[PDB]
């Protein structure tokens, strides 16, 4: 089987991705933000407090002919960012694009942290990490690509996101005609339970590209890409006016600026970010100082590869019995 399914940024500064995903029996189709970052599948539900609930489409058990309360089962998880979210877990049917899980575990939100209340056009998340992060207690649960991956064609799923446009996440093919060259695999650990992998290095603009191992995380889930303070400091001082704002929480630059790109190492490949994909805009509505979309991770404890890297790229998630990922200009 194979399933192919358009995701969408939620507002013109690509701040996340949104994905419909069919749930229950009638289908309740919920917007979901597919995180290769993370392993829960959980949605903002009739039994989420009220006053947590501002706009977005809710999961309704009760309605679904199949859901099914996995009895005593509860969830609680914490994100990078300081959000969170926690419940109870039904299972029931899946689908992505065509294809379609039975017996998913579903996170019915009980409680919502106030980020995600504020963000109405988010009703959940669908985790794509590996299943050793699931937070369901006392019994872990799968991941809806992990439940799938059997079933498909090619044990394997894609992301294509698109820059201010639509993109394509896929489950079980390589669709040849969204890359150009060659897919570069690479090497991945999976002990952390991440789609970790190792950067050869970087570039800055046009400057000469510098030999250097990054460890770090694919991850649809994080909006920005963190790299290391010294990698971080040696783009921003290509931009006039740049600088780190420990008030606003990271690099800024003057709007008026044209950024440059920034390359990173796949192997003995190449991704380049063009300029404009670093631009997130003005700090606050009519503000002339702009966040940047390179950002330290000094804090984190990780580098991640979110969306500003992924996007410049096709992405492939190779869950065969030793996992790779995979990277193409595109």
């Amino acid at each position: 089987s194979t399933g192919s399914a358009t995701t969408t940024p939620i507002d013109s500064l690509d701040d996340a991705y949104i994905t419909p995903v069919q749930i229950g029996t009638p289908a309740q189709t919920l917007n979901l933000d597919f995180d290769t970052g993370s392993s829960d599948l959980w949605v903002f539900s009739s039994e989420t407090t009220a006053s947590e609930v501002d706009g977005q489409t809710i999961y309704t058990p009760s309605k679904s002919t199949t859901a099914k309360l996995l009895s005593g089962a509860t969830w609680s998880i914490s994100y990078g960012d300081g959000s969170s979210s926690s419940g109870d877990v039904y299972t029931d049917t899946v689908s992505v694009g065509g294809l379609t899980v039975t017996g998913q575990a579903v996170e019915s939100a009980k409680k919502v942290s106030s980020s995600f209340t504020e963000d109405s056009t988010i009703d959940g998340l669908l985790g794509l990490a590996f299943s050793t992060l699931n937070t369901v207690s006392p019994t872990q649960q799968k991941t809806f690509f992990d439940n799938a991956k059997a079933s498909l064609d090619s044990p394997v799923f894609t992301a294509d996101l698109g820059y201010h446009a639509p993109g394509t996440y896929n489950f079980g093919f390589i669709d040849t005609t969204a890359y150009t060259g060659s897919i570069t695999y690479t090497a991945v650990s999976t002990k952390q339970g991440f789609w970790e992998w190792t950067s050869t290095g970087y570039a800055v603009g046009s400057g000469t590209f510098k030999s250097t191992s990054i460890d770090g995380i694919a991850d649809t889930g994080t909006t920005l890409l963190y790299l290391p303070a010294t990698v971080v400091s040696a783009y921003w001082a290509q931009v006039s006016g740049a600088k780190s704002s420990s008030s606003v929480g990271g690099y800024v630059f003057p709007c008026s600026a044209t950024l440059p790109s920034f390359t990173f190492g796949v192997g003995s490949a190449r991704i380049v970010i063009p300029g404009d994909y670093i631009d997130f805009g003005p700090i606050s509505t009519g503000s002339s100082s702009c966040f940047g979309g390179i950002q330290s991770s000094a804090g984190i404890g990780i580098n991640i590869f979110g969306d500003v890297a992924l996007k410049a790229a096709f992405v492939v998630f190779n869950g065969a019995t030793t996992p790779t990922l995979g990277f193409a200009s595109k």
